[PDB]
């Protein structure tokens, strides 16, 4: 029921409040998570814009105002602790991981939380067809890679797209792209370097995967885009979550 | 025709910079026309964030790089001169209006300019249904109104919805709304008054219209609410274009 599945999705984040840190995948069946990006409001334009500009990769679900948290995703949320680990970048580079934001929130006062995703998710309709998620199939999370596509710069802001990628057998490319085509579209099938990706068992995101010798990786511009940007244009301070451990939201 | 309509575009454009003012419609058919809102970067956050949780009454064609008055929908163009008309705003209260923008924008040299729009026109369809837009009958600026709807507040503004209203035939409506469907479907069609407005023959922008005995009044959100959010939050400094008085793009519709 839908009454349950936002039941789950209380309870998890709860758990995370209080200080628990297990990935997200597959925690709330059914419930839209989300990859975020804290900013103090002045760097918060810069990203709003680079949002605006590559809404493909930073697709925004929520913008919390300049006195954050809480988020309308999430009624009584609390953006800083529901989170099971954040990367508290400084001077684009990763300072350090934490199981609780609200310290490293505090340094600004006019924090502004991003939350990107989609409601839509391709993966459920793809294995319904049959065609299965190599890491759900395993306690993995996605592989990501950062790519030599470049997104369209806004203000100090910079960087190149990040995609996660999932091996899909020969014969059903076609379809794998068209479902999940049905924003959604892959943006690249096929040779990995044609993306700057020179090897895919070292993903600068996430867990490594198998691909059986008849299986194409595909590739999706994923929400962790917004971490490369702050790797590549130096911004000072930003708050986002550790690639695998995302804000489960209430929306279905 | 093939680069022909963006060539009257060019042509047009070029006219209103060296000066011209006339109404800009029906010049450059086929070209998809925006509205206009210029603001210092400090303030083209809050709108940017107002666009963003507001979609369907602020359409965001175009955002230009603060202190540039360059936009991608048309190669060359120059904002501060390339509009006929333009509405300089100073405490959320209009306080002049000229034919060139461009010593108000020099007052900030992180000026962000914001092209509001769609270039998905249904007028086009209605009159390709005899369902006749009154406003392009006659000659004058659609009827435009203040609404009680409020927006989604962002940052320091906040305001109502500014519709568009096209009379439109009893037994026609039906179809009016499912055409102007296919951001543009119609947001109220009847009572104009529990829309919040009281005299359609008075129009917060435009000019009225005649309404015939039969016809039903249909609104549409358009893309002037942020003019309205700039009179209810005291914005301090604004540029934007005037009535009917656009900037004619050279992204076809």
């Amino acid at each position: 029921a839908r009454q349950s599945a936002i039941a789950a999705a209380r309870e998890a984040r709860g758990t995370y409040r209080n200080g628990l840190v297990t990935p997200t995948a597959g925690v709330a069946p059914g419930m839209t998570q989300a990859n975020l990006i804290a900013l103090p409001r002045d760097w918060a334009y810069d990203f709003l814009l680079y949002a605006q500009r590559n809404p493909k990769a930073c697709p925004i679900l929520d913008v919390s105002d300049a006195g954050s948290p809480t988020t309308l995703l999430a009624e009584g949320s609390d953006l800083r602790t529901d989170i099971p680990m954040y990367r508290i970048w400084r001077d684009g580079k990763l300072a350090e991981e934490v199981s609780d934001a609200t310290q490293a929130w505090a340094e600004h006062d006019d924090m502004v939380a991003f939350l990107i995703g989609c409601s839509f998710t391709f993966e459920t309709p793809l294995q319904e067809a049959g065609i299965e998620v190599r890491h759900i199939t395993d306690g993995c999370n996605v592989p990501m890679y950062r790519t030599n596509r470049a997104c369209r710069p806004a203000g100090r802001l910079h960087g190149e797209m990040v995609v996660s990628m999932r091996p899909i057998p020969a014969d059903r490319v076609a379809e794998a792209s068209a479902i999940s085509g049905r924003h959604g579209a892959p943006v690249h099938i096929g040779e990995p370097g044609r993306l700057g990706i020179n090897d895919l068992s070292r993903p600068d995101f996430g867990d490594a995967v198998s691909i059986k010798p008849g299986e194409v990786p595909v590739f999706w511009a994923c929400g962790v885009t917004p971490q490369a940007a702050v790797m590549a244009s130096g911004v000072p301070f930003a708050i986002t979550h550790s690639p695998g451990y995302m804000f489960i939201t209430d929306v279905p």
